[PDB]
């Protein structure tokens, strides 16, 4: 028997705690005699679980395209995430375009924004000692500083979470077009408003852009604001989630970072590699073989980035968080020409997100009356986290 045959990161088991971590590990152990296994799920397709073999899959970009990143594949219409859904030539040119929004400099212009919102959220509950972690703040953090990135009112996240939703979750796939294309029609607006008023957004950047001396199609435009939108509600959402689950049991932890708050960026890295959200696919154009196994063209392989980060020919003891662990260098945030490009926004954001929080509220735990919960999927992470905590006082009003 293999726990590769009926691998699914949309069902993952989980254990005692909520998570698929205990999973993970039985996977990472069954890893080191079998790196890459076929699962019989989505119809059969590659799961990559070792870290030298994720390595080599990701860096082979001849035999394994980002025409595969979702799988299965997001609902997206007809359009396709900018960037992460191309390859090379294309894909070069459409993320130089945006690199420099991207960059440490240009980012770094938000740490005092999100620091007030940190705080600004915090006040919200902080009178009521109770309060769900991912819905009060993880989630809001990054949809608030994602509309701004894409010139968005900031208050109307749950509208920009329901687009999300349908495109990563809703079953029903008549609903989830439907509310993709509702995303489509609002993007359409901004994109009108923007040509007439350009402002110093992402969006207003790209509109304003060209490529090889033409201005980019409403399509490609329309895949700019998709994927930047996707990076905020989904992935950085579900990574804060877990970061907080783990921060209000974890008390040892807990500790460290507020003893020595210097370590939070190191902590941070740390917590990316053991609660990273993130996997993807690639589609096979060519025939190859990866150690023991030989993928032909059409076949899928999912890249298990949980399970690389917790290699033991790559990690010394993967299974703890050592804050102080360095290179550290886990597959996260990706490698080679997709890397993520939002890589020193996130840290940001959650750098100040854990230093304000344990800044208002130094304890907290679990609410024993209500219940955790794991999404599962491409992206995965705490959905809720109902904490309590002695009630507070605002900083405002
Ligand atoms: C904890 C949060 C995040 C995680 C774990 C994460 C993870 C990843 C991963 C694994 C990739 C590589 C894709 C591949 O190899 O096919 C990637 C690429 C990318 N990410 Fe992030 N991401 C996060 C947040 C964000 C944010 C906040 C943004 C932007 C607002 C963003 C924008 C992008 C873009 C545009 C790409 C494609 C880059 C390219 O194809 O060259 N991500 N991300
Ligand atoms: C799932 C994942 C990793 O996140 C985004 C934002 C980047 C690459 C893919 C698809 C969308």
């Amino acid at each position: 028997t293999s726990l590769f045959t009926t691998a699914d990161h949309y069902h993952t088991p989980l254990g005692p705690d909520g998570t698929p971590h205990a999973f993970f590990e039985a996977l990472r152990d069954e890893a080191e005699t079998t790196p890459i296994g076929w699962s019989e799920a989505y119809g059969g397709h590659w799961v990559v679980a070792g870290y030298k073999e994720i390595q080599a899959v990701i860096q082979n970009t001849k035999a394994f395209s980002n025409k595969g990143v979702t799988f299965p594949r997001f609902e997206t219409g007809e359009f396709e995430l900018m960037m992460a859904g191309q390859d090379d030539p294309v894909h070069k040119k459409y993320r130089q375009l945006v690199a420099k929004p991207f960059s440490p400099e240009a980012t770094d212009l938000f740490t005092e924004q999100l620091r007030q919102s940190t705080n600004d959220l915090i006040d919200a509950r902080i009178e009521l000692g109770e309060g769900d972690a991912a819905t009060w703040l993880a989630n809001e953090i990054p949809a608030r500083l994602t509309a701004i990135l894409l010139g968005l009112p900031p208050e109307d996240g749950d509208t920009y979470r329901r687009w999300v939703w349908a495109i990563t979750h809703v079953e029903n796939p008549e609903e989830g077009a439907e509310i993709f294309a509702e995303l489509v029609a609002h993007a359409r607006t901004l994109i009108a408003e923007r040509r007439t008023n350009p402002g110093n957004d992402i969006m207003s950047r790209v509109i304003m852009s060209k490529i090889d001396g033409e201005s980019l199609s409403e399509d490609d435009l329309i895949g700019f604001f998709t994927i930047l939108l996707l990076g905020g509600i989904d992935n950085t959402a579900r990574f804060l989630s877990s970061v907080f689950w783990r921060l209000a049991w974890d008390i040892e932890l807990r500790r460290r970072l507020i003893a020595h708050p210097e370590l939070i960026p190191n902590a941070v890295d740390e917590l990316l590699r053991f609660y990273g959200p993130a996997m993807v696919g690639r589609l096979v154009t060519q025939e190859v073989t990866v150690g023991d196994i030989t993928m032909k063209p059409g076949q899928t392989a999912m890249l298990w980035f949980p399970i690389a980060s917790r290699d033991r020919s790559a990690f010394d003891s993967p299974d703890n968080i050592v804050i102080e662990r360095t290179p550290n260098r886990h597959l996260s945030l990706g490698h080679g020409i997709h890397r993520c490009l939002g890589a020193h926004l996130i840290r940001v954001e959650a750098r100040v997100a854990i230093t304000e929080f344990l800044k208002r509220i130094p304890e907290f735990s679990l609410d024993p009356n209500k219940e955790c919960e794991w999404l599962m999927g491409q992206v995965a992470g705490m959905l809720h986290v109902p904490i309590i905590f002695p009630k507070g006082k605002r900083l405002s009003e």
